[PDB]
């Protein structure tokens, strides 16, 4: 279903690519991804599919286009439209400088000083999830490990009950890679009328909890509002519950197929900071876009107010005018370049909570199951969309060569 050719379109900047269903998906989502950087592809290049909308293929482009916020606007993140106009979410559909004070909120309690003092717990959970799958041979990874050790730890962050964890992960899920099952809106308003009832009771009784924090918080000398604090939280949700959790399958699932890399790791333990940047290059997952805010030519192509652009962090880092041999993983780049946790006045303020749970999966698994591989058999399938995901992850090892610790 393609979306008639816009009149300021030239035809032989149009490519018809599907963000929610890429052509190449079975080779692999962000290998799907990449023929946008093939030879016989523009720059910049218009798609008719989702409505319609131009999609930025280079890194270059890609940063210029994040850190100019006056002609790209970030009032209209998403693809398509109705997902972008029903978007509230703060500080992301923000633009300086009234973006400014609501980060600094949102600092607050997902920041640096958080994660410190959250160390010990993230660990603990690490060590306790692994030691008791170690003894199994076996496990569904996507299930098993990388959905209930993130989503744990920000249930505890937030001071939310595990049993709502089924409930709002599908909410969640819906909003990045949308079944069909429900419109953006409809997500949005279920996840809302979930934390309306729980502000309202931490204002009134406030805790030591993230929500209690931001329901509670200034901003700009004044007290947030009820409507302020319920979209800053809604945003929290979806960076807690579906972004570190998809990113870890895709790297276990690159560590489960080249024992090379496991075995650099366990030898070289020094290395796993350096290692983690590169697995955050090779398997970046996110996409999202601006909008115009009036006519612009931008780098030769006349761009038009309303005109919605992609523009895919996961691409910078897999451009080879940025890294040579963006395909390969090598954990000894000299420079890993990429755009995985965004780029301008939107940088995240969850990738050092991130990386955190990164580094200690990796360092936790390897030290108790250096040797696994996937089940034989089994085909691992990708799933597009703003944020890109892994189906599941049927691993597989002999008990004998784990190690209790
Ligand atoms: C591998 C994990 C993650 C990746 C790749 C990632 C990526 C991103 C990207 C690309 C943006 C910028 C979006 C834009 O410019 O429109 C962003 C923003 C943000 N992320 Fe993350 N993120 C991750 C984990 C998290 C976590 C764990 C949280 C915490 C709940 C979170 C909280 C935030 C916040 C608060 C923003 C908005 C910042 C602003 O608009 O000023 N993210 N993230």
């Amino acid at each position: 279903n393609l979306a008639p050719l816009p009149p300021h379109v030239p035809e032989h900047l149009v490519f018809d690519f599907d963000m929610y269903n890429p052509s190449n998906l079975s080779a692999g989502v962000q290998e799907a991804w990449a023929v946008l950087q093939e030879s016989n592809v523009p720059d910049l290049v218009w798609t008719r599919c989702n409505g319609g909308h131009w999609i930025a293929t280079r890194g270059q482009l890609i940063r210029e286009a994040y850190e100019d916020y006056r002609h790209f606007s970030s009032e209209c993140p998403f693809i398509p439209r109705e997902a972008g106009e029903a978007y509230d979410f703060i500080p992301t559909s923000m633009d300086p400088p009234e973006q400014r004070q609501f980060r600094a909120l949102a600092n607050q309690v997902v920041g640096m000083p958080v994660v410190d003092k959250l160390e010990n717990r993230i660990q603990e959970l690490a060590c306790s999830l692994i030691e008791s799958l170690r003894p199994q041979g076996q496990c569904n990874f996507t299930e098993d490990y990388a959905e209930p050790f993130p989503i744990r730890i920000f249930m505890l962050l937030a001071g939310l009950p595990e049993e709502d964890i089924p409930h709002l992960k599908y909410l969640t899920d819906q909003m990045t890679r949308p079944d069909g099952s429900m419109t953006f809106a409809e997500a949005k308003e279920a996840l809302y009328d979930y934390l309306i009832p729980i502000i309202e009771q931490r204002r009134q009784k406030p805790g030591t909890d993230a929500i209690s924090i931001v329901a509670n918080g200034q901003v700009n000398g004044r007290p947030i509002t009820s409507d302020e604090a319920k979209r800053m939280c809604g945003l929290l949700l979806v960076g807690g519950l579906d972004t570190v959790v998809n990113f870890l399958s895709f790297s276990m699932e690159f560590l489960a197929k080249s024992p090379e890399h496991r075995q650099e790791l366990i030898e070289r333990p020094e290395r796993i900071p350096a290692a983690c940047e590169e697995l955050l290059r090779r398997f970046s997952l996110v996409a999202d876009g601006r909008i115009l805010t009036s006519d612009y030519e931008f780098h030769g192509v006349q761009l038009k107010k309303g005109d919605q652009i992609l523009l895919p962090q996961m691409l910078s880092g897999l451009d080879e005018r940025e890294n040579a041999c963006p395909m390969h993983v090598d954990f000894s780049r000299q420079k890993v370049s990429h755009t995985t946790f965004g780029h301008g006045s939107h940088l995240c303020l969850g990738q050092h909570l991130a990386r955190r749970e990164i580094i200690v999966t990796l360092k936790e698994w390897l030290t108790r199951i250096p040797d696994f591989s996937i089940a034989p058999g089994a085909q691992i399938q990708h799933k597009s969309g703003i944020v890109s995901g892994v189906q599941a992850l049927p691993l597989v090892w002999d008990p004998a060569t784990t190690k209790a610790v």
